[PDB]
């Protein structure tokens, strides 16, 4: 028996209950915040949310301290929701978030750290005039929530946006301010979408061309793009374009207005949430926190005591190309790492299945690259209006291609009667043109009941013919993300095996293709556990 088996190692999560939305992120005076909805009562949603609170000098050893906002006014008595950090000039940390004040109305409200001195800014003062602004003319009392980080435009005016919609349309509004005590709504939102339902927690932010850095999020001018980004339709979309201040005119770049279908792009396609960034201005880089959220039934959450995780940090920058966002986990992360197991120059036979030995099977960093043979021999699938997910759904590890499914098999038992294939399958449509699908198949992640193991998958953007085909997997208990082609494609999955909880899992490379494939090089890592230290009441 083993207590806890589902908890993760390393990635952020309370000492217990329910957590969802990662909240006001931000780097202040050498110290990295984290905020997260929190109920204090239970390991499900509750009617009393509040920010939880936690600080790391690294985004991975963290430490918890009590909640920093929770109701104290009649602006956010409910409840205190979704919000986000803007540091002001004067150094002042500016807490928006939104509050379900007594007549049950979503609000945004102001809060700001009490006592500057304390490298932990454990207290935090509300403001006086809270509610700042409330639901516009047209807009439901629920439906106007989670307000982003600002941007001081060259005017010396401040924006941000608030989610909600208007008639079922999406809305990015968009409010300014000098003061950020006093704002006005916009004339027009900043961006949109018909029928998508409410936006929630939008984010807005610019990203370097030709570069693999971030930017302080009020950086403008030719060589800047802007992401829009929202979540609706249970998934978290974006869209890359160019931003007007003096018009507050948003284009995206494929002139498209998301829909929430395989024509939009997406951070991560599996269950990844509510994610909001930050900049780091320490180490010129923009940090991306996402919810993940449970695939166990509430009940199994209840009889654990928690739910909800965060993903790793991951460090977020435009594509060479400026079409996509790429990511990858923050390099602080390399540290955990202890032993190494490598391959190289391997042969995988078709219907071949490789164990790695001497890895913490359930705690590890694994990347793995294949080198292709004979791509002509790719199963003719125009791909050009296939779904992914679907398609990976349909043909999980046990459907035998030509070139796929190949990849690992991770938090499998000893049998593999419990296991989570993420691998990939090549495709060439009609004109020999090839295209890459990647796939987490969970169908066989569990062979408990209950237990959400729909499969996820996505296509890569890579040509099979000149780039070896790469995959990075954090394993961690209950959860796994995977990155695809050096974080083009990310997808995170959460698995729940029975055998878990009284033995060890395992690790396994395989090739269930008819077609031989190659991995010229494989690094595995046992990762030791991130601290977690406690320092409340
Ligand atoms: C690689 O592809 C194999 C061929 O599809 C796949 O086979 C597994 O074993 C047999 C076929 O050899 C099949 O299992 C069937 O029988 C079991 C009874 O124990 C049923 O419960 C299953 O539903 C199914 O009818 C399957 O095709 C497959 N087994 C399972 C669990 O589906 C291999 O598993 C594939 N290898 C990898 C690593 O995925
Ligand atoms: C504001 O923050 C400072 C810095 O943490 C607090 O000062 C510490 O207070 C504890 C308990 O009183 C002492 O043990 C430490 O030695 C103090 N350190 C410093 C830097 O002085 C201070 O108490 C906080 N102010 C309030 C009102 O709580
Ligand atoms: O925890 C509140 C936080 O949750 C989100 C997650 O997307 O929205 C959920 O909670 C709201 C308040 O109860 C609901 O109105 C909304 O429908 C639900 O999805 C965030 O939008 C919000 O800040």
């Amino acid at each position: 028996q083993i207590e806890q088996p589902y908890r993760t190692g390393y990635h952020f999560q309370p000492p217990s209950n329910w957590m969802n939305d990662p909240n006001g992120p931000m780097l202040y005076q050498g110290v990295y915040h984290f905020f997260y909805q929190y109920n204090p009562y239970a390991a499900t949603f509750g009617d009393v949310i509040i920010w939880g609170h936690a600080v790391s000098y690294d985004l991975v050893n963290w430490i918890h301290l009590d909640p920093a906002i929770y109701p104290t006014q009649e602006a956010d008595s409910k409840s205190c929701w979704s919000g986000s950090a803007t540091i002001l000039p004067g150094n002042i940390p500016a807490m928006l978030y939104t509050g379900s004040d007594s007549k049950s109305r979503q609000v945004q409200d102001l809060a700001w750290p009490k006592n500057l001195s304390d490298p932990f800014l454990r207290e935090w003062v509300k403001h006086p005039k809270n509610p700042l602004i409330t639901p516009p003319e047209g807009v439901k009392d629920d439906c106007f929530r989670d307000p982003s980080t600002a941007w001081l435009g060259p005017d010396g005016v401040w924006r941000i946006v608030v989610g909600g919609d208007r008639d079922n349309n999406g809305m990015a509004f968009l409010y300014q301010s000098t003061d950020f005590v006093n704002w006005k709504r916009y004339d027009q939102p900043l961006s949109s979408a018909d029928a998508t339902g409410t936006w929630e927690c939008p984010d807005f932010y610019p990203v370097p061309l030709n570069s693999t850095n971030g930017l302080d999020t009020s950086v403008y001018g030719g060589s800047v793009r802007h992401v829009m980004k929202a979540g609706f339709e249970g998934h978290d979309w974006y869209t890359i374009g160019t931003y007007s201040p003096d018009r507050e005119n948003f284009l995206p770049q494929n002139g498209l207005s998301l829909t929430g279908s395989t024509l939009d792009l997406r951070y991560d396609y599996g269950q990844f949430y509510a994610s909001k960034s930050f900049f780091d201005d320490a180490k010129n880089r923009r940090v991306l926190w996402a919810w993940v959220p449970e695939t166990d039934s509430q009940a199994d959450d209840i009889e654990k005591g928690w739910a909800g995780l965060q993903s790793f940090p991951r460090a977020l920058w435009i594509d060479r190309n400026g079409k996509q966002l790429i990511q990858w986990p923050v390099e602080e992360i390399e540290e955990l790492r202890q032993n190494q197991v490598n391959l190289q120059n391997k042969n995988l036979k078709p219907g071949s299945v490789l164990e790695i030995h001497g890895i913490a099977a359930s705690q590890a960093d694994v990347t793995i690259s294949f080198k292709l043979e004979g791509l002509k021999e790719a199963e003719v699938l125009d791909t050009t209006l296939v779904d992914p997910q679907a398609l990976c759904n349909e043909r999980g590890a046990s459907s035998r291609g030509a070139l796929g499914p190949f990849g690992l098999l991770a938090m499998a038992s000893k049998d593999l009667k419990e296991q989570s294939a993420i691998f990939f399958r090549v495709f060439q449509n009609q004109l020999g043109r090839y295209s890459v699908l990647m796939c987490s198949d969970l169908s066989r992640s569990t062979v408990r009941s209950n237990i959400d193991t729909t499969s996820y998958g996505a296509f890569v953007d890579i040509d099979p013919r000149s780039e070896e085909i790469s995959l990075r997997n954090l394993i961690d208990h209950s959860i796994i993300e995977s990155f695809g082609a050096g974080g083009k494609t990310c997808i995170t999955s959460r698995i729940y095996p029975k055998f878990v909880n009284n033995e060890e899992a395992h690790l396994f490379v395989f090739n269930n293709g008819t077609q031989n494939v190659k991995i010229s090089e494989m690094s595995a890592w046992s990762m030791k556990n991130a601290k977690f230290v406690v320092d409340q009441s």
